[PDB]
DNA sequence: GCGTACGC
DNA sequence: GCGTACGC
């Protein structure tokens, strides 16, 4: 659910 | 030769 | 519940 | 001249 690259 | 993951 | 980020 | 970065 960690945003570091994808954002979900 | 841009280091932004591998440095080179 | 998915994919970003770059040039000596 | 290569490869990093993470969990609601
Ligand atoms: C957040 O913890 C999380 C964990 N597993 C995932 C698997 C696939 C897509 C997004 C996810 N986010
Ligand atoms: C971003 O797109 C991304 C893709 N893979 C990963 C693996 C481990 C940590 C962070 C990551 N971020
Ligand atoms: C730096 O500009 C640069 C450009 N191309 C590469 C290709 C392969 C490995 C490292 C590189 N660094
Ligand atoms: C870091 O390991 C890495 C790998 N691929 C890339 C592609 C484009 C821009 C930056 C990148 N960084």
């Amino acid at each position: 659910x960690a945003x570091v690259x994808a954002x979900v």
